[PDB]
């Protein structure tokens, strides 16, 4: 049955809520959709509002608004964030064009929990675990498009976390992400960690290359296979080399550190892509002895994404969106 | 000896700029510089002047200005941007503060280009041919840091084609970069050529990820190496077989088109990385018959980039650059 729904207008456009989420409030935005934090009349909880900017106008807004709206649905684990509601003003297919996503509130971003300055190494030991809790399951799915990352992270104030959806190409670049995407994954939560022990950047650059060359000194240069393979000779001498910089070594570089968490760094912040150390791995590291429980540490169900290979115009996506929404039980 | 300097304010920013050049005109600007149309009076030709933004504000802009500087005046080859004149009103080099570099004027980007709409296929060849005349060039500089890019060509109105330079990452993804910077580049290029021929984007995604399905249609799906080494079954699901869509194939997409021209695109638009053309092999194709001059198709002189590897305080690199504006001899 409909709920009442009200009506209001944010930012100058009109929104359209079921009782339940009172006091609305405009917390940020993006291409995707706008968000709001509310008040939960039902549930007693604060709570976060996104209602999608133009879903259905073109074929990738269509797809993309279906997408995510799977994604939220799928999503089950505690350190991901999940759907909690999906509504629309809406009482009929040819009317529906207005979508509205319900989720639980998390109040910092990745970018503020590094400033957030007084951190116990409990804190680091907590938020990295999670992330790396969080990581295993998103692997687990499998999901086509990459909207889950480390660094979509986000943090409530006794910091719980969890993962958000946000925060010409050649093929040998994109088949590249494929093969790297859970590596890259270990690698930026191992950066993520450097600062929230240290509060500086890791490997700051001059530039994206002269990063590579920042990462060596502490990672040391590539193996011979991966060097012998560059496209020139001048390639090769910019990654078989480091130039004569002052030596640092991650007993330096993390030195007030709990010497698990150096430990860990090591085996995070490696080049080898295949001797990194896993999501999972990474778990069953001595470093979260409190945390770690093996049996509390779920897979994802498999993930139904034949969708992504689906050529469609608009209205067969809002067709999907709009059975999905009238189908959604409100946990 | 200093000519005579004369002073404007153009868009709120004061240019200081050299007596030859007369009726500045703001075209357009970026995070590097904001660009001028001139009069040059001396050799009497419309020309472009840029003056960089804050040049010496921090470590990363004093390097960008050196490097900018030493490039162009590096670069000589008639399908590369190249320098004509860098000056300063600064007398000294406590009070030098302040940059601007001059060449050419082009007047028609890439975006322009394509729906610049009736081309004959004569344009098409010598638009590409000096694509491929410049990489060839380009790709032998061995440039550690990329500014000189395919997407980057800048046209006049009779055709003639000049490159500019402008248009917690993970190692695997820059190495990455490294390995096949001369691969994509010629990726792009057939890409380029395919749009003029026809006018359409040949890869339209829905994203990014789905943009290397609808490369597979025409491309077929990668070899059994690339494949057999996906972090997960998915993955290897997802590029080892093509969904049932519509069969499309080269000679149905570009009909109307030059043959030769297909089969040089047939050639380009390959995803084994190996098996791509190169530059210089392009430029042998039947294609380009009558622009084809073997003899007339230069690499680059080295180019000492021993500067990409010093970390040096801003101050630094302020004083190598204002050596090079006080060195320079314009032509
Ligand atoms: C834009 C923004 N969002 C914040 N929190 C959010 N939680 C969950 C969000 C979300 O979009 N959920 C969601 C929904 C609803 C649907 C589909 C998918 C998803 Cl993932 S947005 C906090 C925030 N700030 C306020 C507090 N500032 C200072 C800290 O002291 C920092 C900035 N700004
Ligand atoms: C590692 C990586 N992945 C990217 N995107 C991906 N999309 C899909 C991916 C994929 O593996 N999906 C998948 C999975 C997980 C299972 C089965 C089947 C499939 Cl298909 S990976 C983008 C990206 N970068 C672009 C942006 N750069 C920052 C500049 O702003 C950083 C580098 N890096
Ligand atoms: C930003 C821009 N630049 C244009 N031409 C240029 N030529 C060369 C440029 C340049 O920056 N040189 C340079 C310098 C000086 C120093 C260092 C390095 C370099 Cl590379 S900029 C044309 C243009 N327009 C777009 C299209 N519009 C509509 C047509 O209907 C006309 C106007 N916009
Ligand atoms: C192929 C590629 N190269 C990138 N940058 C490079 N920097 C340095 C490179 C390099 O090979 N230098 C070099 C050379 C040439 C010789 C000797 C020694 C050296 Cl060090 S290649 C970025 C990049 N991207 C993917 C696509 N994204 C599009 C977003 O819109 C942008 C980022 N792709």
């Amino acid at each position: 049955e409909r709920p009442t729904f009200y009506r209001q207008e944010l930012n100058k456009t009109i929104w359209e809520v079921p009782e339940r989420y009172q006091t609305l409030s405009p917390v940020g935005s993006g291409a995707y959709g706008s968000v709001c934090s509310s008040y939960d009349v039902k549930s007693g909880l604060k709570i976060a509002v996104k209602k999608l900017s133009r879903p259905f106008q073109s074929i990738i807004h269509a797809k993309r608004t279906y997408r995510e709206l799977r994604l939220l649905k799928h999503m089950k684990h505690e350190n991901v964030i999940g759907l909690l509601d999906v509504f629309t003003p809406a009482t009929s297919l040819e009317e529906f064009n207005d979508v509205y996503l319900v989720t639980h509130l998390m109040g910092a971003d990745l970018n503020n929990i590094v400033k957030c300055q007084k951190l116990t190494d409990d804190h680091v030991q907590f938020l990295i675990y999670q992330i790396l809790r969080g990581l295993k399951y998103i692997h687990s799915a499998d999901i086509i498009h990459r909207d889950l990352k480390p660094s979509n992270l986000a943090v409530n104030e006794d910091c719980e976390l969890k993962i958000l959806d946000f925060g010409y190409r050649a093929p040998e670049i994109m088949l590249n992400w494929m093969h790297y995407n859970m590596t890259v994954d270990i690698w930026s939560v191992g950066c993520i960690m450097a600062e929230l022990l240290t509060g500086r950047t890791l490997f700051p650059g001059t530039d994206h290359i002269n990063q590579l060359q920042q990462i060596m000194r502490l990672t040391g240069t590539p193996p011979a296979s991966v060097i012998s393979r560059m496209p020139s000779h001048e390639a090769r001498n910019y990654i078989n080399s480091l130039p004569q910089m002052p030596k640092r070594n991650f007993a330096d570089v993390f030195i007030g550190a709990n010497p698990l968490a150096v430990d860990l760094l090591e085996k995070m912040l490696v080049l080898d892509t295949d001797k990194r150390i896993t999501a999972s791995e990474a778990l069953a590291h001595p470093y979260f002895s409190q945390y770690h429980d093996p049996d509390d540490e779920p897979e994802s169900e498999p993930y139904d994404q034949s969708f992504e290979s689906r050529q469609l115009e608009i209205e067969e996506w809002k067709r999907l969106t709009y059975e999905e929404v009238c189908s959604f039980e409100t946990p």
